[PDB]
Order: structure tokens, then C-alpha cells, then sequence
DNA sequence: CATAAATCACTGCCTA
DNA sequence: TAGGCAGTGATTTATG
């Protein structure tokens, strides 16, 4: 496994040691393109755009709510499962 | 304990 | 053992 170098944890994969060492070198490429934020990774900036927009592309079916982020629905779902 | 938003960390695919 | 890209989940923060 990929061991960081700086605090002291480790990573399955080279890629999550990367945005790991990300972490330590506060690397953040995905500016926010209204409230200017900064974000290590594309896909959480794009659910931050859509935080503005208005986007909630995960729409849970039993209560008529809906969410940006996938983890807010599993975690909102398994409020509904139990 | 729950919500809305934030940040981190795991995952699937490829090569010397 | 090392490095990137795109998709997904678990976690924590800030607030009520
Ligand atoms: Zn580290
Ligand atoms: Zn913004
Ligand atoms: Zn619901």
C-alpha cells in the first residue's frame, strides 16, 4: 500500500495517497465558478456548481426529496430504511 | 439526532 | 512500487 510520507496514513491506492498528499500540499484546481471555493476534485466542485444551479440529480422516491450528492441520498435512504 | 453543505477517501481501468 | 482520470460512498463540519 501507499504510505503518506507527511502524517502518517495509508492508501489502497496511489490515486487516494495522491489527493492524500493533495490534502498536505492544499492543492485545489476546481475553483467554484460563483462563490469562488476551491475543490481537490471535479465531480465535488460539480456538485458545489450545482449547489448554486439548483441540481439535485439523486431524487429519493419516498419522500420527494432530492440531493446533490449520492452519500446525502444513501445516507437520507437509510434514514427511510431504518 | 437530523438537515444542508463541506471534505475526505474508496473505487474501476491502464502501463513500465 | 509509482501516477492519472472519472464514478461513488462514508465521513465530518456548521447549524438547528
Ligand atoms: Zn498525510
Ligand atoms: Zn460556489
Ligand atoms: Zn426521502
Amino acid at each position: 500500500s501507499f504510505d503518506c510520507k507527511i502524517c502518517g496514513k495509508s492508501f489502497k491506492r496511489s490515486s487516494t495517497l495522491s489527493t492524500h498528499l493533495l490534502i498536505h500540499s492544499d492543492t485545489r484546481p476546481y475553483p467554484c465558478q460563483y462563490c469562488g471555493k476551491r475543490f481537490h476534485q471535479k465531480s465535488d466542485m460539480k456538485k458545489h456548481t450545482f449547489i448554486h444551479t439548483g441540481e439535485k440529480p439523486h431524487k429519493c422516491q419516498v419522500c420527494g426529496k432530492a440531493f446533490s450528492q449520492s452519500s446525502n441520498l444513501i445516507t437520507h435512504s437509510r434514514k427511510h430504511t431504518g
